[PDB]
C-alpha cells in the first residue's frame, strides 16, 4: 500500500473517520488467563509474584509459592493446594459449559453499542487467537478455541464494529518484572524475558497476526508504547521500538486501504508512542474536563476497581455510566466501555442490568447520541468531572445540561440530567447575556416514550440568565431527558461568560464559534468549523482576554485583545489563547 514507516507518511491517515464520530458508544472486554484467580484485577498475573504483596499472599495461600505455582499454570493447568484442578478453560454451552459468547454479543447489541470487541491480548503473555507467532494461546491451551476469532465473527454477525484491544508492549516493558527468571524460552516469551529486540519485533509480529486474522476496524492500544516513567521501578525505556511502531501503523493503514475500510487506532492519551495526527487519543477511566479537539475516546470500566471479574466485585450504577457517557459525547469524545466476564465466560447479571440500562436510553434518546456533533460549548450545571485519567464518573441530576448538535448545525439538543421537580430547564448558554438571538427558534420539542415521538414545548423566555424553558408533560421515566431545538438557517452562536467568540465576517456575524477559556491551535478551530486563516473578528466577553498568534500552535508574532468587538485581517491567526484577566 501507499503508507511508509514514517511520522511523515502514516500523519496523512485520517484518524477518526466520520463513522467512528457518528458511533459514541461501544464496549469491551477483559477477560482472559489473567481472570482465572477472580482476584484483585486484571493485573494479578504481575502482582502475584510481588513481594510482600496482598496479591502474593493470596496465591502462596490459595495455590502455592509464586516460584513453584507460576503465572503459566493458569495457562497450562495445575491443582491448587486443596487439590482443585484449576485453569483458564471455558466451555461452550453448545458443549454442556456456561460460555455463550453469542448471548454476551446479543447483551452488547442490546446495549446500544456500535463497535465491540475483546481484548485480544493483555500484559500478560496469552493472546487470544490461534497465533503462531506465540504458543501461548487459548487453541494450544487450556479451552482448545480461537476465542477472538469467535467473538470477531459474532460481532460481525450482529452488525457491529470490531474493536480489538491490545496491551502487549507493557509484557516485557516491566509487567512480570518480580517473576523468577527463566531459560525455558518458551517461558520467556510468556515473561516478556526474550531479548529487547526479539520483544520490539514480536510486538509488531502479533499485532500484524492478529489485524490480518479479524480485519478490525479499531486496534486499541495500551501504554508503553512510549510513556517513560511510566512502568514503576523496572529498569528500562517503558516503550516500543520507534521502528516497529511506525511498521505497525503503515502495515495497518495499508491494509485498511486493502479491504476498502477507514479503521482507526488508538493509544493513550499521556504516552507519546503514537501521534494525534493518525491515531485517536484514548483518555482512561476519565476524560476532559473540557472540550477537546481533535475528536478523543474515553475507555472506561463497569467497575471502579478492576477490569477483569474479582469475586466480590462492585458495579457503577447505569445513571453513571449514561450520564458519563453523555459528558464524554458532548466534549467531542466516544466512550468505550469494559464489562468483565467471570472466569467461566458467565456474565453477571448485575452487568447485563447495567447493559440493558444503557440500551434502553439509547435506543429511546439516540437521536441526540448517534451521529450528533459535540456544539462549541458542552454543557452546563454544578456536578462535573474533575478531568483527567483515574477521574470519577459523572453523576449529575436536574440542574445539568450536557449539549450536542446535528451535521445539518440547525438542531441542539439539550440533554438534562434528571427531571426537573419544578418544571423549568434554564439554558443559561442561551439567555440575552449570551447574546443569542432567539428570533430563529422555530420549535421546542420533548423527545418522547419511543424514538420519533415528540411532545411540543409551548412556553419558554429569554431571560438575562437564561432562556428559561416551562416543561411539558413528564414523559416515562428515564435516566436524562432531551429537549431538541430547532433553528432557522443554523444555532447561534453564544457568547460565553468568560471566553470569546470568533466569525467569518468583519462585524461579528457569519460563521461563528464560541471558545470557553483555553488554548485553540489550527486543528482545534478548523474541527469546529472555522478555519483560523478565515477569522475576521472576534469578540472578548468582560472579564477575559485574547491572545492571537499568528503561528500554528501558541507561536510566532502575537497580539493581545481585551473584552469587545476586534476585526481580525484575514489570514492573520493560527491560533489563539483565551485568558481570564
Ligand atoms: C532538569 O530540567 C531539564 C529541563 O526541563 C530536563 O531536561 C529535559 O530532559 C529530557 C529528558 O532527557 C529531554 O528530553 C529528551 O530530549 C532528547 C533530545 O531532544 C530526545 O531525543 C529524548 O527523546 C528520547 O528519549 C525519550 C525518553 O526520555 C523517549 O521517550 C523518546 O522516544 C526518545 O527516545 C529515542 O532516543 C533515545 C535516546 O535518547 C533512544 O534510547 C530511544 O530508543 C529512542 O530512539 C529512537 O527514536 C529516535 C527519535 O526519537 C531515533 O533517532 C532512534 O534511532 C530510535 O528510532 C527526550 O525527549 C529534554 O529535551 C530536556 N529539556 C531541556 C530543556 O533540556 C531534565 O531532565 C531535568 N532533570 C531531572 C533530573 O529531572
Ligand atoms: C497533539 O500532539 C501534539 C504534538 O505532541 C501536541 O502539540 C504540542 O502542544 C503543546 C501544547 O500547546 C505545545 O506546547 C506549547 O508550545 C508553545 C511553543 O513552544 C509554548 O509556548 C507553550 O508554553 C506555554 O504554554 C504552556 C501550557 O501549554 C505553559 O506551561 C507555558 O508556561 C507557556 O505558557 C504561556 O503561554 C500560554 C499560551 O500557550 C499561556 O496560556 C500561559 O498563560 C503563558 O502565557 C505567557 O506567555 C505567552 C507567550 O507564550 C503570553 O502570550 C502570555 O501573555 C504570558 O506572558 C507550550 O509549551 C507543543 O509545542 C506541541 N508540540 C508540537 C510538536 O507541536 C498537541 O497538543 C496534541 N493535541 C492534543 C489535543 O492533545
Ligand atoms: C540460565 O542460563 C544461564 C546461562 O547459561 C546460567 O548461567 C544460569 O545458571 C541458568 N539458570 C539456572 C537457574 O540454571
Ligand atoms: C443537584 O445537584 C446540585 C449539586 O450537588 C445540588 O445543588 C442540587 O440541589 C441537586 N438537585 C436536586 C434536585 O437534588
Ligand atoms: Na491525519
Amino acid at each position: 500500500g501507499p503508507y511508509e514507516a514514517t511520522w511523515e507518511s502514516t500523519d496523512k491517515h485520517n484518524a477518526a473517520p466520520e463513522w467512528y464520530r457518528d458511533a459514541k458508544f461501544g464496549v469491551y472486554w477483559h477477560w482472559g488467563a489473567f481472570t482465572t484467580a477472580q482476584y484483585a484485577s486484571e493485573w494479578y498475573p504481575r502482582n502475584m509474584y510481588e513481594p510482600d504483596s496482598d496479591q502474593r499472599k493470596h496465591h502462596t495461600e490459595t495455590y502455592g509459592p509464586p516460584e513453584e505455582w507460576g503465572y503459566e499454570n493458569f495457562i497450562k493447568g495445575a491443582k491448587d493446594k486443596k487439590g482443585n484442578f484449576v485453569q483458564f478453560k471455558p466451555v461452550l454451552k453448545s458443549k454442556g459449559g456456561e460460555f455463550d459468547p453469542e448471548a454476551i454479543i446479543k447483551i452488547v447489541k442490546g446495549s446500544g453499542a456500535r463497535f465491540a470487541g475483546p481484548v485480544a491480548e493483555h500484559h500478560d503473555g496469552f493472546s487470544m487467537w490461534d497465533s503462531k507467532v506465540n504458543e501461548w494461546n487459548p487453541v494450544n491451551y487450556g479451552p482448545k478455541l480461537d476465542l477472538v476469532k469467535l467473538w470477531a465473527d459474532l460481532v460481525r454477525e450482529n452488525d457491529m464494529k470490531l474493536v480489538i484491544a491490545m496491551h502487549q508492549a507493557y509484557n516485557y516493558n516491566g509487567f512480570f518484572q518480580w517473576a523468577p527468571k527463566t531459560n525455558d524460552t518458551s517461558l520467556q516469551k510468556l515473561l516478556g524475558q526474550l531479548p529487547r529486540d526479539e520483544e520490539d519485533q514480536l510486538w509488531f509480529d502479533k499485532h500484524r497476526e492478529m489485524l490480518d486474522h479479524v480485519q478490525p476496524d479499531i486496534i486499541w492500544n495500551d501504554f508503553s508504547l512510549d510513556s517513560p516513567g511510566e512502568c514503576g521501578s523496572f529498569e528500562g525505556p517503558c516503550a516500543v521500538d520507534e521502528q516497529k511502531r511506525l511498521e505497525f501503523l503503515a502495515y495497518y493503514f495499508n491494509r485498511g486501504e486493502e479491504w476498502g475500510k477507514e479503521v482507526v487506532t488508538t493509544y493513550k492519551h499521556h504516552d507519546h508512542g503514537f501521534r494525534n495526527t493518525s491515531a485517536v487519543d484514548d483518555w482512561e477511566r476519565g476524560g476532559p474536563s473540557n472540550l477537546v479537539r481533535p475528536y478523543w475516546q474515553t475507555d472506561d470500566a463497569i467497575s471502579a476497581s478492576s477490569w477483569s471479574y474479582t469475586v466480590g466485585i462492585k458495579y457503577y450504577s447505569s445513571k453513571a455510566m449514561v450520564h458519563s457517557l453523555l459528558d464524554r459525547v458532548s466534549k467531542n469524545g466516544n466512550m468505550l466501555l469494559n464489562i468483565s466476564p467471570m472466569a467461566n465466560g458467565v456474565l453477571p447479571e448485575e452487568q447485563i442490568k447495567v447493559l440493558n440500562d444503557i440500551g434502553d436510553f439509547l435506543s429511546r434518546y439516540g437521536e441526540a447520541v448517534y451521529d450528533t456533533r459535540a456544539w462549541d460549548i458542552y454543557g452546563e450545571g454544578p456536578n462535573q468531572v474533575e478531568g483527567g485519567s483515574f477521574t470519577a464518573p459523572l453523576q449529575g441530576n436536574s440542574s445539568d445540561i450536557r449539549f450536542t448538535r446535528n451535521k445539518e448545525d440547525d438542531v441542539l439538543y439539550v440533554t438534562v440530567l434528571g427531571w426537573p421537580e419544578d418544571n423549568l430547564v434554564s439554558v443559561k448558554n442561551l439567555g440575552s447575556n449570551a447574546l443569542v438571538d432567539l428570533e430563529s427558534l422555530k420549535s421546542v420539542e420533548l423527545l418522547g416514550d419511543k424514538a420519533g415521538d415528540y411532545v411540543k414545548v409551548s412556553e419558554w423566555e429569554q431571560s438575562k440568565d437564561a432562556l428559561d424553558i416551562t416543561l411539558p408533560s413528564q414523559p416515562a421515566e428515564s435516566l436524562a431527558y432531551v429537549l431538541k431545538l430547532t433553528f432557522d438557517g443554523g444555532i447561534p452562536v453564544p457568547q460565553p461568560e468568560r471566553g470569546a467568540a470568533v466569525f467569518s465576517k468583519a462585524d461579528a456575524t457569519g460563521k461563528g464559534v464560541a471558545l470557553a477559556l483555553g488554548t485553540f491551535d489550527t486543528v482545534f478551530l478548523t474541527e469546529a468549523g472555522l478555519k483560523p486563516e478565515e477569522i475576521r473578528s472576534i469578540r472578548v466577553s468582560d472579564g477575559t482576554k485574547a491572545t492571537l498568534f499568528s503561528g500554528f500552535r501558541f507561536t510566532g508574532e502575537s497580539k493581545e485583545l481585551s473584552a469587545g468587538e476586534h476585526e481580525v485581517e484575514d489570514g492573520s491567526v493560527g491560533s489563539i489563547v483565551v485568558s481570564k484577566i
